[PDB]
């Protein structure tokens, strides 16, 4: 997968080009990820990227002609078939059944914005799709874009529960026991089955008690709905 990046601090993106499993990626040839920096396409001597907002008040935009070049130039490189993306609170929220849409993309060019964000009329000229991380408020669009790179990074062969849309089950590693609390016998067994049931039991017991609207997002399986029954009449003893 080839993403391009449009970003005043490119070398933010180390953060995951150079670590972990993104890093082992883009090391081997599966990930690439590509920066463009509208700081280089400016000509004023000072190198300006922020302009001032018609109608005033606090705050600069993004500079719209070396925005507008970086983005052509990454275009330019990017070829067809590219999906250009700003990222931004008016976006749509991102969440895995998105994440999973744009995993099949095979090439993404992600426009991170900084201060106020960008003109208008570059988001209805030059951006495909508008994207949010979630409902906070950052100070520009690279951790996001990261955050979306990593996401997908996840989907590409030979990268690597709410896979089925529920909550992961707790995990248990050594010791036995931890400060006097014991690891679930279950989990000790060796009894294949008994454990895949009792890790889908807790994932469904969990997605119940903490976010029981994703389960209203979910067709159960007859398994499932016998194990979160199960589950609640537990709780409910
Ligand atoms: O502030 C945010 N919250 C949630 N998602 C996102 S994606 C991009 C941004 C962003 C932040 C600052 C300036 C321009 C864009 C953002």
């Amino acid at each position: 997968m080839w993403i391009g990046v449009i970003s005043l601090f490119p070398e933010m993106f180390k953060a995951i080009t150079e670590f972990g499993v993104t890093g082992r990626a883009v090391k081997h040839n599966l990930l690439k990820v590509e920066c463009w920096n509208p700081r280089d396409f400016t000509f004023d001597k000072h190198k300006t990227v922020d302009d001032r907002p018609y109608g005033g008040g606090p705050g600069m935009l993004m500079m719209v002609q070396p925005l507008r070049d970086a983005i052509h130039t990454a275009k330019a490189a990017a070829g067809e078939g590219a999906k250009v993306i700003y990222l931004s609170p008016q976006g749509r929220k991102l969440d895995q059944g998105g994440v999973t849409e744009l995993a099949q993309n095979q090439k993404l060019i992600l426009v991170c914005g900084r201060y106020e964000g960008i003109d208008e009329r570059l988001i209805q000229t030059e951006i495909d799709e508008e994207w949010s991380i979630g409902d906070y408020v950052l100070t520009g669009g690279e951790l996001p874009a990261m955050t979306l790179i990593d996401a997908v990074a996840r989907f590409i062969p030979g990268v690597l529960s709410f896979a089925d849309g529920l909550l992961d089950c707790p995990h248990y590693t050594r010791p036995e026991v931890l400060e006097g609390l014991t690891v679930p016998p279950v989990l000790m067994s060796g009894h294949h089955e008994e454990i895949r049931k009792w890790r889908l039991k807790q994932s469904l017991q969990r997605t119940w008690l903490r976010r029981p609207e994703l389960l209203e997002g979910l067709a159960l399986t007859d398994e499932q709905r016998k194990l979160l029954k199960e589950a609640q009449a537990e709780h409910n003893s």
